[PDB]
């Protein structure tokens, strides 16, 4: 019956981005037949310019009253002298994860392609390709962990966090990662410092519980300090990354950059109910905002992850996701996805998105 | 006078590649007119085959009575099954650095001229050549701080680890960094999660209260997420990198895999004594071990480093840094840092330390 969508725009890009997602969903809303309405939120720093803070109490109310949020990008210059604690991105983004319980974080990253050549990775590296999905942890660790905080004055003033991690919190986010290893490449990678932290020893312990019920699935474990590297020499030995919250950030960053290609790039947050909060992987790009050159299809992949994740609607997902295959192989590129010498073959925001929702239209 | 040196050559290739710094150490010895003695100790896994731990008592000792210590690489296959917390290369390092108060990481990197093409990174990245110096806080944070440990049973079994910082052993390794930056290209980058963590807020503060007293060292603050991704686009305008102990761990190893070239990487571990441990960036390499292919560059470098910030010896220690070069430039490549069409020009371990040691004697 009729779904109900919490729309966070939030700043730079983010609503220029938000507005052809929102006319790919009304192709897919037609062509499957599904009933979505919409609400706009203010989140991120136009929040904190619009109501003093960048969570207003009315839009965490409309994000609980809804099926899925469907979340732009929040930050830029205007509140990046504020203090770091009370910054629009982590001031958005933590209480949303800790308040809808948004353990699972999901970031598929892939080598397109054709665009190997955006990659950093060397020629010789990236024609190999890739295809990593990350699976990070996301309301436990040190980010939530208590005691937080600081004590004493001068020299010996201290400050401390606890990174902390249950059994069950952990069980949780590996049974996603197997899940989703079992439907790619067979092969879970898990990613910890177990040679240092006790969190990562448990960590270790319990995905070797977790892989008993996948006998078919191959699991490794990897210190994260090794991860990062071996990323940067075979990046396409890995599968499904399993990573606790602090090392997923880091990780899931490194495997972006290294796709060359974030405005391809999109995120899944989501709890056990299938609630979820979906975003591209990369910032409001301020800089570039209002001006049509934005490359939406970030965007628009977060809002395929909602309707397959959030709304079990599969072939809506799936037509997106082919609707922008077709873009990337039809000559439908951004300028940030093409060489100099052909940055004025460069598509607008507004021509990506009316191809992409003409070509769902069409039958993709 | 007499210097004493502990000599901890490890596992894998930590003793052919021992022998090549104890050999060009000797020219060094004989052209400057140091008296250095030496006296070697187990450690790692050639420590637990021999002893029953990876740092036995007698092996502590022996450092204790040394002006600094000569360090190979620890760990492999063999041990390697073993608790990832009683492992050799954890057991033997961790303990160290506590014991010693080696709360001080150098990690120099560079891309060498003539071998960018070995760099993992895209050609017209490898072009421009870097140079990063990498400073990691070594005994605080979170590799050391308490309560770490585990309670309770089942489902709700936990874990925790605390991160701990405070403002002295924040400041003390700040101006090492800006000390470091002013004699260089006076930029420092300091790496943190201030947005999430409470021990990264008081970092950034502290690091710039230290920055008042380096009016001609630009100060830059950058989140450990944005920090990889930017090392893979523009890692020519990092300077000196000043990070954590975990922060620092990892991005320290994603700088050296960046170089492509971790056989001529070296580290130094300091106290504020200048008491160090020096040691090869890379690991023990135990699959070509005892066949004369090691590169002992990493290992001869550590001894320069350890020449310079332990023994005071700044001649001697540049002296052997300009025997590398001449080596990287005469043609005296080992294996790995040949492409494999030009692997036929390949030198040994040996021939590599007979090269550097007569540069040093000619009077390179
Ligand atoms: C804004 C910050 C708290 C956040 C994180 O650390 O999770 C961001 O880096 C991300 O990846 O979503
Ligand atoms: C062995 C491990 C504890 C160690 C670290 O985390 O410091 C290693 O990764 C290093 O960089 O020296
Ligand atoms: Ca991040
Ligand atoms: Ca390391
Ligand atoms: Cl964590
Ligand atoms: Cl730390």
């Amino acid at each position: 019956s009729s779904y109900q969508i919490a729309v966070l725009a939030g700043d730079g890009i983010g609503p220029e981005v938000m507005a052809e997602a929102r006319k790919v969903l009304k192709a897919v809303e037609a062509r499957f037949g599904l009933n979505i309405e919409y609400t706009e939120y203010d989140v991120g720093g136009i929040a904190i310019d619009n109501h003093g803070c960048p969570l207003p109490e009315a839009t965490l109310k409309g994000c609980e009253a809804a099926d899925a949020i469907l979340f732009g990008s929040v930050g830029g210059p205007k509140w990046e002298k504020l203090p770091p604690n009370e910054q629009p991105e982590r001031g958005a983004l933590l209480p949303l994860r800790g308040h809808f319980e948004l353990f699972c974080n999901l970031r598929p990253a892939k080598l397109h392609d054709g665009l190997e050549h955006m990659s950093p990775l060397r020629s010789d590296i990236s024609a190999r390709g890739f295809d990593v999905l990350c699976v990070r942890e996301l309301t436990g660790g040190i980010y939530f962990g208590k005691p937080k905080g600081r004590q004493g004055e001068g020299e010996s003033e201290e400050a401390f966090d606890t990174m902390r991690y249950s059994r069950r919190e952990i069980s949780r986010i590996a049974r996603i990662a197997f899940e989703a290893a079992r439907g790619r490449r067979k092969k879970v990678t898990s990613v910890d410092k177990a040679n240092v932290l006790a969190c990562s020893v448990l960590w270790r312990q319990v995905v070797e519980e977790v892989a008993v019920d996948f006998p078919d699935v191959e699991l490794e474990h990897i210190y994260i300090d090794n991860a990062t590297m071996q990323l940067l020499r075979r990046p396409d030995e890995f599968d499904v990354m399993l990573c606790s919250n602090l090392f997923g950030d880091i990780l899931s960053d490194e495997i972006a950059m290294l796709t060359g290609s974030m405005g391809l790039l999109s995120s899944a947050s989501m709890n056990s109910t299938g609630f979820g909060l979906f975003e591209p992987a990369g910032g409001s790009a301020p800089d570039i905002a209002g001006k049509g050159i934005a490359n939406p299809i970030a965007q628009i992949l977060s809002a395929a992850l909602m309707l397959r994740h959030s709304l079990k609607q599969e072939e809506a997902a799936s037509a997106i996701e082919r609707a922008v295959t077709k873009a990337l192989n039809s000559g439908y590129l951004t300028g940030e996805l093409l060489s100099s010498d052909q940055r004025h073959k460069a598509k607008t925001t507004v021509q990506m998105g009316d191809f992409i929702a003409d070509a769902v239209k069409a039958g993709v």
